């Protein structure tokens, strides 16, 4: 009676659970199942995604507000600044639904539960403080300057995921070995300082204890690698091996060696999520089957209630339609737990079709079309003419470069641009009206060059209405257009396919390491403008300086303008420029922030980097 | 009679290979066994090496003659040039050496694996070659410039060791693959070369060809990253996106593919090692077992023939006297096959001893010696006054560094470095009339800080004869040697083990590697000399030149300019600099040659570094 339904909505829901790889700890209710499908299902999902962007898009809205057509400080325009409560009232908005998404979570599993996991009790301490500082900061009319709620604003885009969260624990265990190599590294920038400053001082760097700190600091990473043993080697031949040996110790052994510690535990990481992934499937289809035998009653579960439990999940129709079919041509026997468990192993395959095409009304125009149409070369007459429009645009290239900048000829590229464009319409038009509209939107490839066709007609088409033959824009715009031609050329990979098949294998699994990047840019970037705002002005230079080199767009004026300085930093390069500069614009005490944000992002991100790749191109041989 | 003896070298040289893990595949004579046991010795190897030592050293004492006390163009002394016979005479010595050492590894083989064999066609190739090169130059007085038999200098250190054939072999199967990165590479810089050109042409990097060629090749190493974007950045912030996205798809995506794509042919590379080596030991014992048992005859062989034959062989004492009382226990009955390759598993275990002390006359007196000796702390004694000693020296350093440069006090310094030499020639002393002086010798610590204990007392005497209290100097060289004693914490690893034996790890398999490294810098500085000898001449300039910045001593005037310039390439830090001085001073086509050093330096062997220490950190775990 009402145990027959509710035993119906337990196994649709643990299949369901079965099928997205999640866990079974939660709590089985009346209405809770209810509440259950539709927190999982994608559209409440999606919104919350949505809002986790938009809480970290607000920041290029705030106070600094960077909104400028550029990001020197010679010369910008004024700053845009919002009134009082815009950004106040989307974010407090934002924060109601973070608050209804933690009350659903915390209702759908168990007390217990929640006291005991730690990232739902750090969801309750950070909206709390969120939510704390944003009446403080508005009890004042906008005017604390340093709102402490955005550094908790990348705690809502870990707790989202769960593969941010799996790469955190790969860390937190690589962390004993890396402080020793970091120990190692200290030992050797003190013992070859003050070897350094016994050698040389008895220089331009070697002249005290935070100068030589610093030269064999910014070597370490070889970001002047010539410059700081100019003033040694020109005196004598022999002191090349100090600083050879520096760098060998330095860069190459302890840095590579900081490389394989991470490695060391990213070494296993896709076969546990295969194997974890299947242990959590299997869990859940034992579930169903255990609570579908105890319905009413050898062994067994009757499959009329099992036509009536696969048929309220969500499934593929392929899925679908074969699991039904096997289920109702079996018989009215009950089917044991072994041959439950091999029922949904039809979950493996996969199942690809592209379309039928349709048949026309004159017999021999439709034979004519389908027989000149399967040549296997009518594409490469595609090609050939794409090979010939990339080839065109650049011999021009540098026929219009170097010689006469002013004004040029510009005879014959509108008619080769025209007979292209005409050409690739035709194409667009004789491969829809051969196998149709829903064929041609099957191949995701003809999506890419259908729509290319479609621009470069309505640039060449305004093109041409304009004059008859802002021209050397808008044939610069058609110009860098068709360059995009030459990326169908790149899809035709036959002999290398171990390097297509790892950057499709980078971009499924850039999840979780965009994440821990993300999280990395967004504080220190907020840190920053608290810090460096406004101590960059500008109203002879040493050749070498921030001046000479006019680096006044690398400030920490904006949101924006953060990004882009810590992405210079990022790459080493010309960094000992940056430590000069804010040395002697906010004292003596700011190398401490950078030499920070050069041990998470170089050394340690880039290493991250290095050993996912590693991983994923060492996957299945 | 006869064939009783022959059977025994035959068999003596069989285990003898078998120890050494040396091949089965050479003619047995009678008197060859004879020239293969006298070959295969430690005293004709060891002139072998040394003379492939002295072929590639003659390189600094040649015509351009790396004998300056400085490298600049701007101040330097005259090039000293040897006779003409001298440098002659020594090749033509070490070139009749390689001649013997072939016709002995040819005689000692088959002519049928002579013909077959690669390694030793091509070593007879270069004998000829650098022998028709020595009698050309020399039939004119040493008047050709440019010398051919120098290229091939670094083949014969290639055919002595294994190691390097063994590595570029694995070299050799990465070649299809990192040909289609680098076919990737160049359609990412053609394309964004020409819409660069379309973008800003229509900068100071971005005006014809070669000039943007070039702005985007070093960019894709990061060698100019703030650089190259300055004037776009500061007209608009959207140009950011344009060089954020190339150095995302350059250098970190297709540089660190191309690592995993040689770690993927190194990836077994030890295990493979110890699996050869193996199977070359069990041939080598049965090939002697069966000769053995058909010396004069159920299956098997006498001992008596066993203690013949392991008389003769080179082997540990520890391990010949082990072997030989098991044989000797064993009964006079006939020893299988499988009885045999169980016996010679004697070479798996390894024995290490010390010394025992010696007693003195006084019993109290030794007494009180050793029972003060054990203590565990009074080596942490001699460590607690090891850092007390380095924290004085490093604490007088920021003392008479920054104030009062000319002329300092220095009261207090010699009264310490008197009192701890002393103390360290009481703890010398203290040891060797505890232990004795082959106990002494027994530690390897022990000779360290022993050794160091007396060059200290020489120049610390030394300093007190002088004086009472140049003398700065001396001061200078006695305050560096005393940093040497923090390489006694540095033994002290006890937590931290996976690193320690990591660079045990590395040191002891660096014969492959530094063999390729060798290789590598020889030829391209060789070919530096004969192309850029005398371009660089000096006699305002561009604030980031090759002549504001003083880089004058980088140039390849010869050997030993050349290895300093070829490393500043290496790491890839200002070769922008290079690129821009070379082209001004030696034509336009010079780009071709850093370009080369670009790939087989910086690109291939730093990722062969990375990927040997990515293996020696796999290893037993
Ligand atoms: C600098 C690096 C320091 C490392 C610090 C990070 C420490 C860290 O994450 O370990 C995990 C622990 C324990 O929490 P933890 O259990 O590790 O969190 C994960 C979730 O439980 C996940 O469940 P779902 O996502 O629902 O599927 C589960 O699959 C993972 O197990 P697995 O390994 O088998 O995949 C867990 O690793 O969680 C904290 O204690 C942080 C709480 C506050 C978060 C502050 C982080 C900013
Ligand atoms: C840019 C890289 C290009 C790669 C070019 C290198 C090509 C290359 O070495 O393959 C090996 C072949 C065949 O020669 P190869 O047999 O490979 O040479 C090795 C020796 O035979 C070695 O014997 P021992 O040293 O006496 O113990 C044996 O153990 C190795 O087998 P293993 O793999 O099982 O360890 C062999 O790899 O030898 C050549 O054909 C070069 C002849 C002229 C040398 C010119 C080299 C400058």
């Amino acid at each position: 009676a009402a145990r027959w339904d509710l035993c119906i909505d337990q196994a649709v829901v643990f299949i369901e659970d079965a099928i997205q790889y999640r866990s079974i700890n939660h709590r089985v209710d009346a209405s809770s199942m209810w509440l259950y499908r539709r927190y999982y299902s994608n559209v409440c999902q999606r919104t919350l995604s949505f809002t986790i962007f938009l809480i970290l898009f607000l920041a290029f809205i705030e106070t600094p507000s960077s909104l400028t057509s550029t990001a020197d400080v010679r010369y910008r325009a004024a700053p845009w600044e919002p009134p009082c409560g815009l950004t106040e009232s989307v974010e407090v908005l934002c924060l109601l639904v973070f608050a209804a998404d933690l009350s659903v979570k915390g209702y759908l599993f168990g007390w217990a539960h929640f006291q005991k996991n730690l990232w739902l009790l750090g969801y309750l301490v950070v909206l709390v403080v969120s939510l704390v500082d944003w009446t403080v900061s508005l009890s004042l009319v906008c005017h604390e300057p340093l709102r402490i709620r955005r550094l908790l604003r990348p705690f809502f885009l870990l707790q989202n995921s769960s593969m941010m969260k799996k790469t955190l624990k790969c860390i937190r265990w690589s962390l004993p070995e890396m402080a020793s190599v970091g120990l190692l590294l200290a030992i050797h920038l003190c013992l070859f300082t003050m070897f350094g400053m016994l050698l040389f001082a008895g220089l331009t760097y070697f002249q005290n204890l935070p100068e030589s700190l610093t030269s064999l600091l910014v070597l370490l990473t070889t970001a002047n690698n010539p410059d700081v043993m100019i003033p040694a080697y020109s005196k004598n031949r022999a002191y090349a091996i100090f600083f050879i040996v520096f760098t060998v110790i330095g860069s190459l052994f302890l840095m590579n060696l900081l490389t394989a510690i991470i490695y060391s535990q990213f070494r296993g990481y896709l076969m546990k999520s295969l194997q974890t992934s299947l242990f959590r499937r299997r869990l859940g289809t034992r579930a169903a089957f255990e609570v579908l035998s105890s319905m009413v009653g050898a062994v067994g579960v009757k499959p009329q209630n099992l036509l009536q439990v696969l048929q309220k999940v969500q499934l593929d129709s392929s899925h679908k339609q074969a699991m039904m079919e096997k289920v109702r041509s079996y018989g009215s026997v009950l089917l044991s737990a072994e041959e439950f468990q091999k029922l949904f192993n039809e979950l493996d395959r996969s199942v690809v079709k592209e379309h039928p095409p349709r048949p026309e009304y004159q017999s021999p125009f439709l034979q004519s079309a389908q027989f000149l149409f399967g040549h296997y070369y009518f594409d490469y007459l595609g090609n050939l003419i794409a090979l010939a429009n990339l080839v065109s645009i650049c011999v021009f290239l540098v026929l219009d470069a170097d010689v006469l900048p002013a004004e040029r000829d510009d005879f014959i590229l509108g008619i080769l641009n025209c007979v292209f464009i005409v050409y690739y319409l035709l194409e667009m038009l004789l491969k829809v009206f051969a196998l149709g509209l829903r064929g041609y939107l099957s191949y995701p490839s003809n999506v890419f060059d259908g729509l290319l066709t479609v621009v470069l007609l309505v640039l060449e088409i305004s093109t041409l209405a304009v004059y008859r033959l802002s021209l050397w824009d808008m044939t610069r715009m058609l110009n860098m257009l068709i360059v995009f031609r030459f990326l169908r050329i790149i899809p035709s990979m036959k002999p290398m396919a171990v390097v297509a098949s790892t950057v499709l294998g980078l971009v499924q699994n850039m999840r979780a390491f965009g994440g821990i990047l993300v999280v990395v840019y967004y504080v220190f970037a907020i840190i920053g403008i608290n810090l460096f705002r406004g101590v960059i002005v500008a109203l002879s230079a040493p050749c070498g300086s921030f001046e000479q080199l006019e680096y006044w767009a690398n400030n920490f004026d904006d949101f924006a303008a953060a990004l882009v300085t810590l992405w210079n930093l990022m790459v080493v390069n010309n960094w000992q420029v940056f430590l000069d500069a804010y040395r002697r614009y906010s004292g003596p005490w700011s190398k401490i922030y950078f030499v920070l944000w050069w041990l998470v992002s170089s050394v340690i991100w880039v290493n991250l980097f290095l050993a996912l790749i590693l991983e994923n191109f060492l996957h299945k041989w």
